[PDB]
């Protein structure tokens, strides 16, 4: 193998390593190649048939892929702004629409809900946040959860929907919130992962940094529409990377949040202590 | 386990910052490395010492007193910080209405001390009774004038430039006292003989997050403490972080429970607590 194949399920996870597109690191003399791939099942297929080396996908899937057998790890997670909750002002129909019934996003608006004492009535029509979005602006959805880009177009289409809460945190005390978001590599990439989270962090850090030029160049790589980021869209996205060891709390109360709801999700236990790499 | 390592508990917030050092260089001390965990709220906190699991605590100081007053075997080696709520402020002022977080407990009764002394009439708002909840509120633009503490306070002044800060709720006179004890110290009679030596472990600590706060920011980041960017430099100013012996600080700790006590009994178990609570 000349390159380093890095697949990174379509989302705001891309902006985190939008500057290994503009600009692919080279590590031991191999090329990082960054590619978007369209859903989870299809990034977990890569990740089953080798021909990905690192994978970029929800927390629960890389802890359902360990707990069934799959040679992955977790190195870390990259983005902590995953989720926020929209209204329109006035607010007609009072229904709550969540997209991804069954999976994180539903999960944690359960839980913020029972958390803070509300109860909205659930609707799943729409199983998508494109799906959501284009609701809100055909004036179906009043109330919704979104994350990037679709958060930011919503927000920008009407001009009457605001953010009325983040739902990114286990309490108020934890400032960093869930660990939602997984980068796992398979064992050929042990010998590489320092190098790579080092990476990581400076590409992180240009998001942060300088975000327009990080929007411009994804737009010019075709990742995301013309306008549809701003800099607050990557503020919103909390972008920071934090290996798994560092963030194990984080990642361990995230899994154990969600098999409390859904075990099948996570694949029916927590993982065992070899999910994160030793400290060595 | 006794024989191996001291068991530090600490309360995720603010006061985590003296402790900030003890991440990557936790001390030894009679041969025992102590080992800091981070809880997420004070009812974790107060059950690790009701369930005698932890060695030393870090949580407020009324949870403090309220356990002393039930008779758990504790007692206040001192208090690490200082800062206390702060009064911020948009202008232009568009309504004069005071955002208050926490109804009938301690940012509330603080608040309610800081604006009768200073005999300011200003009227209570509580549509935001958590702290988080202000600054998004803050954010929406519907609070021109609110209580918050760290790091909340850091977050909403870095989102608005209008924002400022108008009150140290500590600042009453020209000669103010260091100000509230607030935050509590706690050890078990095993850590008698170790008391000195913490107290100097935990002064170096404190002095070190004031020297330098840039790489105690960078640290507490890097361990998922706090996320990144939340605390800035005048952050760890506003905290006040300074490690006093309870003696010494005997006045700021009674003449704090007296306040709360007043208003909230429940919160520190319905009584001052006796004379033990503070050792010589």
């Amino acid at each position: 193998d000349t390159v380093i194949k890095v697949s990174v399920l379509r989302g705001p996870s891309v902006i985190a390593f939008a500057d290994w597109l503009e600009n692919p690191p080279i590590i031991d003399n191999k090329k990082v190649q960054v590619k978007v791939v369209d859903s989870p099942d299809l990034a977990q297929a890569l990740l089953i048939k080798q021909e990905t080396d690192i994978a970029v996908l929800p927390m629960i899937n890389a802890a359902n892929l360990y707990n069934k057998g799959i040679k992955i790890k977790l190195a870390g997670c990259p983005i902590w702004g995953t989720l926020y909750l929209v209204e329109k002002t006035p607010l007609k129909e009072p229904a709550l629409y969540v997209f991804g019934n069954g999976t994180t996003p539903d999960i944690l608006t359960r839980y913020y809900l029972g958390r803070q004492r509300l109860d909205y009535p659930l609707n799943y029509a729409f199983n998508t946040a494109g799906e959501i979005t284009q609701g809100i602006l055909a004036g179906k959805v009043n109330r919704a959860v979104l994350g990037e880009p679709f958060l930011s177009i919503a927000l920008r289409k009407d001009s009457s929907l605001r953010i009325t809460a983040d739902l990114n945190h286990l309490t108020d005390n934890d400032t960093l919130g869930f660990a939602q978001t997984a980068v796992v590599y398979t064992p050929t990439m042990e010998k590489y992962r320092i190098a790579f989270e080092d990476a990581l962090r400076a590409s992180c850090q240009k998001a942060v940094r300088y975000p327009k030029e990080t929007i411009h160049s994804l737009e010019e790589h075709g990742i995301f529409a013309q306008g549809a980021l701003t800099p607050k869209s990557i503020e919103r996205c909390k972008i920071y990377y934090l290996s798994a060891i560092e963030a194990k709390d984080a990642v361990m109360g995230f899994l154990r949040l969600i098999e409390q709801y859904e075990p099948k999700a996570v694949g029916g236990r927590l993982p065992d202590a070899g999910f994160i790499p030793e400290k060595q």
